[PDB]
Parts: structure tokens; sequence; C-alpha cells
């Protein structure tokens, strides 16, 4: 029974009932068909909830989860009669047609309509891509017209963007034609929601951030080495206006009617992986509790989660979820697939040091309240599963059997009732939140106290590039904002090899650049994807359309 | 008072509302916010009219301000609705893109507007984004199938798909793409085109429902293999996953005139390398549900007219049943050599000069296409009653009534007479200029000569041997689509009046055989409109509540 099945196999509830749940009328949202519809974000202007994050391990190939298991904590809070609200990330349309599409979560823990998600949903990403793509034509032309601030024409950092798999795109020359259709320069198109304008939309507060946000864009350099700013070139007030209704939360729901916004959707590496912060704040202030996550593993998203998006946005979670599998834990202890329907308590023994990582700096380093959920799956035996509730346990964190993905809400009640206890009325800490690093510090020693305390490495190690790079950004002003590190997802360290719990290594940063007006400093290790390839058989091939206008071949 | 000003004065009534005006129930549309729907097609097929009247909106030859045909279009269909006939007007969607360039505008005009029109003119229902997105996956499809291995063996510098994106972005017209070594794809020329100028807005306008649309992408010639065979969409796989990016947005965008008169705004394509209408799934719906229908064509019945016609009517299986041809005074005297800036004080002899070029259109309409025409004059105040009655006059002469028109200053009010006359001239076979069987050249001067009037056509030697290749690959019983200047009958935008002994110059000759015709290019032909030095976005702002202030 498939996802889609699952999802097709189940009446929706009008949006205005799931709206009703969170005492919104008809004036309060803009209905995009039946089941969707956007929240003025003016009602944040006139308490405040509990928030969870569901982060994970280090990831496999496959999955641990996350997301259903982000989406089963919010249906079972629900089913214990707590207004809850799932927050989470808007996917971008390319992958469905190149590699095939997928749910929202999976199993009974979906957020719905699937089809409409994977498709235009409320047109966010086009409305990024306008906004995008109007700043590079007015760089361009601002060139053309005369060029009045001095840009380089080879050193305009700002690329173009389109929601599609292509990689015709990656590297082109564009402004030929002779003197009446441009000027040349290369050039290049990014995935738009790798674009500086999607980590913008999704760390602004308000549309009145958003555009003073835009505004400090560097779009390129002139000839003596200063950036030029979208707020140079006068952009900022057009670039809001096509982020205007985009900018207001979408509302759905799951497949058990918990209210659900799905809303921004970054890169996890070159940014910091999250929803988008209106979206958080606008479920914090309708719901009892708000459940959301990030993306890759612990070290990656988490971290970003707490030193970027919590800390610019003044936010504080009052717990984590740390997803792992039995499975996966193997995979890392070196199994090997295929062999991993197996029981091995050697293999899995080995494993647990990477969730124990994680752990340790959810409890230790971030010092909050966590929970681990299983996703138990049927070959998980008894002496597995109570294997990993014991090396947890040591470090005095609770294991919760979650098996929402098979039984929906039902299935993590246990988690749901541990995620209550853990928030349980005792929000203290006046202290404020525990971050890496803080933010007066050089960039190199954030990026060596991320490497140090988050990933185990002995060191950070610098190129004379990326030396040179930070020296200059430090200059410009830009040394003291957070860091986004952009590494592999699948090892703490960024050797995507190297599995298990890696010592005695460093990781190697290549280059350093700064998304101003999102307000991090970015640091590369090695080779980072901002435009994915199609396949030798697309799956554009086999989607299709009938006579009465429905889908087939998305899933 | 402004139009934005009066678009937003106005109370408008719940889309729910307007669409029970047409029986519409919960069910049949999908609500984009309180003042937007999209009608679902499959009521089309549902049962059987009893199809409406259908009233054609063209104009003279156009100047370079306005002569005001969108809002005439939008009066009548007031002016019909206040005389009790049930009525819906179809307009175009506009594109985005130089609304950051030289500002926005109303959907029409004065008291006649359709509205929202600030969103109008910017997302809308977003279905120039689906278009956008549906061009750009098939050029992706395109490079991805050379990169993989090239199979169909494509002649990778004979790739004649171009990608699109709806801003004017000069930068984009002439680019290389595929650069970066072996893993980053294959090197070629390419460029891109405003997305309404792709022909995915022209077979969205021209598809009759959602199979139709994807049997018509099918078709799309995205290249040519190193042998000169056209390889297609249809080759690559592509029209299965365009339609699906293309589902929702095909269903027509159902919104209101200031007066409440239903509305559908529905495609976009240009009126020069395409045939300029609102698409035919949106004029069919529109007869399907109300008695009369009011519509438009982009530029001078020259242009507009012949395609809606030659073009649109023809393969939509469509018939007008009359033709509002809109002028001004102003108009026909900067057409009779007035030189701008006293087109404002009254001139006689200026007029009559102008006026052959409005009898010309009249005679276009009344005796090559043998259709029902009436002449509505947009009145502006400082407009004589003698210039007004030599208009009347001479138009009277060919057996047409004038109608006197303030739609602009009056809505509904100010067409009343348009409308009886146009109720009078649709109670009391389809003539086209040309075959189909007929060969390309005598098809391209069969419109030169009847429509525009010129002694015959040259063609360039690339544009005789272009047009043998489209005859032998069987593309040469297709309608014809001529791209030239709307500003002059001949292809010499400094030609105002009715000139005489000229000829026409085709330089350039392809196909849209997914769209289903033959594009002739006379002229420069601008696909990608450019920036101002000042553009219009340095001046778009938004506040704290997200009112946008500067789009028009
Ligand atoms: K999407
Ligand atoms: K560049
Ligand atoms: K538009
Ligand atoms: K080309």
């Amino acid at each position: 029974k498939s996802d889609i099945e699952i999802a097709q196999s189940v009446k929706l509830q009008d949006i205005r009932e799931i709206a009703a749940k969170l005492g919104l009328t008809e004036d309060d949202i803009d209905l995009y068909g039946k089941y969707k519809a956007k929240v003025d974000y003016n009602l944040l202007n006139n308490k405040k909830a509990k928030l969870i994050l569901t982060t994970a391990i280090t990831p496999t190939p496959a999955g641990e989860g996350k997301t259903t298991t982000t989406i089963g904590a919010a249906d079972a809070l629900t089913r214990l009669g707590k207004k809850t609200i799932v927050a989470l990330r808007e996917p971008s349309l390319g992958p469905v047609f190149g590699i095939k599409g997928g749910a929202a979560g999976g199993g009974y823990a979906q957020v719905v309509p699937m089809e409409d998600i994977n498709l235009h949903f409320t047109g966010d990403i086009h409305a990024i891509t306008a906004a995008n793509n109007l700043l590079a034509a007015m760089v361009d032309n601002h060139i053309f017209q005369g060029n009045q601030l001095n840009i380089d024409t080879r050193r305009v950092v700002w690329r173009r963007a389109v929601d599609i798999n292509d990689r015709q795109l990656r590297f082109v020359i564009d402004g030929l034609g002779g003197k009446a259709n441009g000027v040349p320069r290369e050039d290049g198109f990014d995935i738009t929601v790798a674009s500086e304008v999607m980590a913008i939309f999704c760390l602004a507060n308000d549309i009145m951030d958003l555009k003073e946000r835009l505004a400090k864009i560097v779009v390129a350099y002139d000839r003596e080495g200063k950036p030029v700013t979208a707020g140079d070139l006068k952009a900022q007030g057009a670039m809001a206006a096509l982020l205007k209704d985009a900018l207001k939360p979408n509302l759905v729901q799951t497949l058990e009617g918990t209210p659900a916004f799905v809303h921004g959707g970054p890169f996890a590496n070159i940014a910091h992986g999250c929803n988008s912060v209106i979206a958080t704040k606008m479920a914090m202030h309708l719901a009892d509790y708000v459940v959301t996550e990030a993306g890759f593993g612990a070290d990656l998203g988490a971290e970003k989660f707490i030193d970027i998006k919590c800390r610019l946005a003044g936010l504080k979670p009052d717990a984590v979820i740390i997803v792992a599998t039995v499975r996966a834990l193997k995979y890392n202890g070196g199994l090997a697939k295929a062999d991993l329907e197996k029981e091995d308590l050697n293999a899995l023994a080995k494993g647990i040091p990477n969730l124990l990582k994680h752990v340790e700096n959810i409890t230790q380093v971030f010092k909050l309240p966590a929970v681990v959920a299983i996703n138990r799956f049927p070959q998980d035996t008894e002496a597995e599963l109570k294997l990993v509730e014991d090396r947890c346990n040591e470090l005095g964190v609770n294991v919760a059997l979650s098996e929402v993905w098979a039984k929906g809400g039902e299935g993590g009640i246990a988690l749901a009732e541990e995620l209550i206890r853990l928030t349980e009325d005792n929000k203290a800490s006046n202290k404020g939140l525990a971050y890496v690093y803080e933010l007066d510090m050089p960039i190199e020693e954030k990026i060596r106290a991320i490497s140090q305390k988050i990933y185990g490495a002995d060191d950070v190690m610098f190129t004379d590039k990326a030396l040179k790079e930070i020296a200059n950004l430090e200059k410009l002003g830009f040394g003291k904002m957070p860091v986004c590190i952009a590494k592999t997802q699948y090892s703490l360290t960024d050797d995507p090899k190297k599995l298990g719990r890696p010592s005695g290594f460093n990781i190697t940063v290549r280059d350093v650049s700064v998304s101003a007006g999102a307000g991090f400093i970015v640091a590369v290790t090695g080779d980072i994807m901002k435009m994915p390839g199609l396949p030798k058989v697309p799956a554009a091939e086999k989607i299709d359309v009938d006579e009465k206008g429905v889908i087939s071949g998305l899933f």
C-alpha cells in the first residue's frame, strides 16, 4: 500500500475546518483550492508554544524516516489532546521530474495533499525564482546602461535560478549578441532553493525584515574590491513585492487532520536546512506544541537550527527528538546493505557511538532535553532495541519506540508522552540558550569550535585561498555573524566514507563566501552540488495526464 | 482618479457569487483567494449548448498612446449585462515582465476594468509560471538526451527550442550553455525568450482540452538531427510531464469587472509571432456558460483580427457573430500625418487623411471576412461634434454604424449604444483570407494583398529555401502567422495612412508544429524586451502590513 495510495484513500478535511482548530476564520486565510490556504502574517502582531526539534543520526543513502517521525509526533500529541502544529519544508519541484517525487513523511504519517505539495503548491518557489532572476536582470541592466557603480563584470557573484534539474545551466556565458544585447560575462543557474533569496525567505521575521535583508545581498564587487548590493541597485522593494503573498505560511494538514505548515525549503549545507522562521513563529502563536525539523543529521541540521535560526530569530527548542533506526546504526558499524535484515549485535554495538555522539551534542553541548526515537522496523529484534535503550539510558536519555509509519499517531504516543514529560512546566533557564560559538569570535575559531565540539575533529585546516577570503570578509565587516559549514551529510568528518564515530581527523575548508542578506558565512569543504542533473531516463518520461486531468506517474 | 484607486475603491463581490451568476457550484471551481477562481474544464464535454453569440473587439492601426481596445471590450460586456443579457468578457493575462520595467497597468481602464488589478499584474493564479516550467523542462530534457548518448542523433547546433523567463532580461537573449567540462553538459548556442513568447503559450491558447494540449506538445519540434530530420518533444517523451505541469493552469481564471460582470482572464501569447488571443478553452467555456461573449485580439485588425479568424476560429471551430472596431479621433489624426502635440486641437483635414486607415480595417472585416461590423469610438471630451460626425459619415457610406463609447468615464452606462447595436447586428461557413491547401507563399501573398493592401510579397533566398524544407517536411497545409510591425499596414512602421504601392518582404520562415502554424517574419522581432535605464522596479515598495505601492 503506497504512500500515494494511503494519501488518496483518506478523505481530507476542508482547510477552513483545519484552520478553525487554530481559531482562524475566512478573513485570516487565502484559499488555494479546498485543501490549501495561506495564513495572513499580520496576525503576528496581536503567550507561545513549546518547540520540539526533530533531528537524526548520521544519514544513510536511504533514510531513517525523520520527517515521518516529525509528523507522527505531532499526530500523537494531538490525540493526547494537545493543540499541535507540525511545521515542515516545501520540497523543490526539480527532483520530481528527474528521480521521482515522494511523500511529505511516509506511511500513515504524511502531510497532504501530496501531489500539490510536490508540484506548484501555492507558488512560493516560483515567486522566489522571479525575485532572484529580477535581481540578476537588474544587475546586468545596470552594467549595460553605463555601470555607474563600476561593477567588475567578472566579479558578479549573484547567480540565476530555475527549479528544474538542468546541468546545462550550471556554466554559461550570457550577454552575447553585440552591443545591443548585453555585455558578455560568465554566469550560471542554481536550483531555485539554493538561492540566497530562499535562505532569506526562511530567516525573515516579517515582510519588513525580508526587505531589509534582501537589500544587504552582495551581488558583485566593483573594480577596487568593494561590495555592491541589491540595495545599491534599488531592487529590494521589487523583490519583496514579488514575495508578498509567498511569505504567508501555507496551511495544510496531516492524514489525521493535525494542522500543518509547509513553508520554505533551503539547502542544509550551504544554508541552514530549516523551514521558515515566519511559519515556526506563526505555529507557536496558534498552538501549544509545535513540532518541526532540520535537514540531514544532528551534526548539520540541528547545529544550524540552533546556532543560526534560533539565534537570529530569538527562539529556543524545549526538547529535541533524535531519530534513529537499527538498520542505519548497523550500517554505520560497517555491515553493508542486503546484509542488514539479519540480527547483528556486534554491528549494532559499533554503530551506537554515532547515536551517542549526537545525543552528547544535544544534551551536553547545546544542553537541551532529548529523547531518542527508534523507528521500529519488523526485523528489529528485542535484543537490538534493548541494546540501543541501554546505551542511551547510560547517558540519561530515554528511548521511545516509534511505529507511526505503520500506525499513525497511535504509533507515537510513547514518544509524545516523553516529550510532554521533558517539557513539563520547567521552562526556567533564564540563562538563555547555549550556542557552540559566540558571534564576536573570528571566523576560523567558529569553524574550529563547530568542527571540534560538534563533529569531533582534532582541528580544521584552511587553504591559502580560504584564509585570504576569510581575511577580506573580516575587513568588510562580515566577521561577526554565524558560520554555515557545507560538508557531506553522510559522515561527521568531511570524508563521506568515514562512518561510525571517527577520531584523529580534520576538516578542510577550501572556500569561504558571505550570504550577507541571510546573515551568515558559508564555509565549503570541497564540492557542493547546487544544480542536480537528470538521469538517463528521467521520471518525466512516465508522468502522464488523462482526459479528465488526473496526473499519473509522479510516484 | 487613477485606475488602481478605482480598482481599490470598488467593493468586489466574492468570486463564489460571480460563479453563481453562471450556475457554478463550490465544487465546479478552485478558489485562489476571495476574488479569483479556476473553473474546472470538465464542464465542457459535460453536456450541450446552445453556444453564445461571440463578439470580437479589434481596432484601427495603433499609435503609441493606445486607443483603449480592452476598455471598450470590458465596457461592451458591462453594457450588455445592463441590458439583461447574460455576458462574459474574455481577456488575455498580461506577463510579469513589463510591470517591472515600464510599470504595469489596468486590465482595461477607467470604469471599464477587470479586477483584482494588482493580482492580475503579478503571479495571478500562477499560469505563466507553469508555462515557464513546462518550457524549461522540455529544454532540460533536450540537453539531457544529448548528454546521455544522443540516440536521436541531434545536431547540437540545430536545437531550435529556447528557454524561458518572464523577466525583461536582455542578458539572456544570446548565451552559450553546457560549459564546465564533460561532467557539466555539452556546449551550445542558446537563448531565452520572454515566457509568453514560447510555443507553449501558443499551444496553451489553442488547445481544446487537456488531451488536445498533450497531443500538441508532442508535435513540438525541439531540434533537427544530423541529417535534417525534425526531432520532437514526443520523441523525448516530454508531453505527459509538460501537461502535468499545465494541468491546473489550463483551467480558466474566473474574475470580474468593476460592475461584477463575469470575466475570464486566461492565456496571453504575442500577436506577431503568434495569434494574440486569449485561450480557446476560456472562450469556449464562456460561450458555454453565457449567451454573449466579448473578447479581443492584439494590435489592429490587420494582425489580431486576421489571426483570430484565420488561425484561432479556423482551428477551434468558432465563428464571431459581430466585430467591434475601436478608434479614436486623436489616433486617426495621428494616422493622417498630424504630428503629436497638436493631437488636441481640432483638425478636420488631418482627420480626413486618417479615416482611410479606419475604412480599410472596416473593409477587411465587412467585405473580406464578411462579418457584421460596428465601429465604436472612444469619445474624448476634446472631440468636436463635427469630428465625430465626419467619422460617422465616412463609415455610414460603407454601411457600418458608429456608436459613441464613453465606458472609460461612465462604465457600462457609456456602452449602451454600442451594446444595442451589437444586439441588432446579432438578431437581423466562415470566410477565410486563404485556404489551407494553398502553398505557403500563396497564403502569405493572400494575407499581404487582401488585408494589408500590398501589391505583392517578396521573399529572401533564405526564406524560399526554409519554405521549401517546410513544404517537403509536411507543414504546407497549415495556417500562416505573419509577424510584423503593428504601427503600420506595411512592414515599415513609418508608413502611416492607408499606404499604396508597397510590398512586404519575408526574411525568415519557421514552424510552431505543436501550435499548428507557420511563423513568417518580415523584420526585427524582439522576443525578449530589455529594461530601461531606470526600471519601474526601483520605485516598487512594500510596507510592514504587506501593501505594495509603486506598481502603477
Ligand atoms: K513543490
Ligand atoms: K560570475
Ligand atoms: K501576470
Ligand atoms: K540554438
